[PDB]
């Protein structure tokens, strides 16, 4: 549930990043009455031009907190003070970029294709709960342990109406390297074209942390996607893998898989990890 939060119960302790959406800190959670101490995230929200009521922002807090999945990360509580403080799990390890671009020469199969598998939960999840994420890539995707990941949210997500199948966004910076060519052009999004940044999410992990599209300005993709161009098979992929991945980025958006399949289909190969991608030294 929403736990509704005093100042005299939790402490900012340091910046762990910022962006559009306001800052984060890693930070001190100790619960009043309760004799704990909890390490948490703490994400202050930027003020807007028009702030929302409380009512409107417990209103989606309420929402938000629902979200109980073992890989995205859960809100556990909030403060409204003069500023908005959402305060949410800590995951100690920082984002999955970063981390494999770190530790990419310890990196196996069973890690790389586990870390697949637990994404596509995490995002058949928000699926089932009606929400699109619209920006997932390997920098949104944050490390638990080194053998748990869990996707979050930095205000690009939208909950979907009971009987809407798309996100229609208004304007604004979006992601263009990991977006569906249906986002580009006409800035419509689906779980669907979440399938297609979930294939390029993992592409990131396949190659350790490569840019996609690397020295391609971003003005020139839907160009060169329209043109049939892809990201290039990873050398550790085998084939098997990167038609999955593929998959994901068909012009056709119901022709991707769906998440329960990429689900299925990673489990498969997360069983039998070496089959599936060659890494020297793996063993
Ligand atoms: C804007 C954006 O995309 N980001 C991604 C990360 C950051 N947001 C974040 N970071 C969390 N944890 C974290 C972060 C960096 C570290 N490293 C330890 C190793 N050093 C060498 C560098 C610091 C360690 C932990 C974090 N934990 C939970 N959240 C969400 C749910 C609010 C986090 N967000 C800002």
């Amino acid at each position: 549930l929403l736990r509704i939060l005093k100042e005299t119960e939790f402490k900012k302790i340091k910046v762990l990043g910022s962006g559009a959406f306001g800052t984060v800190y890693k930070g001190l959670w100790i619960p009043e009455g309760e004799k704990v101490k909890i390490p948490v995230a703490i994400k202050e929200l930027r003020e807007a031009t028009s702030p929302k009521a409380n009512k409107e922002i417990l209103d989606e807090a309420y929402v938000m907190a629902s979200v109980d999945n073992p890989h995205v990360c859960r809100l556990l509580g909030i403060c409204l003070t003069s500023t908005v403080q959402l305060i949410m799990q800590l995951m100690p390890f920082g984002c999955l970029l970063d981390y494999v671009r770190e530790h990419k020469d310890n990196i196996g199969s069973q890690y790389l294709l586990n870390w697949c598998v637990q994404i596509a939960k995490g995002m058949n999840y928000l699926e089932d709960r009606r929400l699109v994420h619209r920006d997932l890539a390997a920098r949104n995707v944050l490390v638990k342990t080194p053998q748990h990941v869990k996707i979050t949210d930095f205000g690009r997500a939208k909950l979907l109406g009971a009987e809407e199948k798309e996100y229609h966004a208004e304007g604004g910076k979006v992601p263009i390297k990991w977006m569906a060519l249906e986002s580009i052009l006409h800035r419509i999004y689906t779980h669907q074209s979440d399938v297609w940044s979930y294939g390029v999410t993992v592409w990131e992990l396949m190659t350790f942390g490569s840019k996609p599209y690397d020295g391609i300005p971003a003005s020139e993709i839907s160009s060169i996607l329209e043109k049939g161009e892809r990201l290039p098979q990873p050398p550790i992929c085998t084939i098997d893998v990167y038609m999955i991945m593929r998959k994901c980025w068909m012009i056709d958006a119901d022709s991707r898989p769906k998440f329960r399949e990429l689900i299925i289909e990673f489990s498969k190969m997360a069983r039998d990890p070496q089959r599936y991608l060659v890494i020297q030294g793996d063993e």
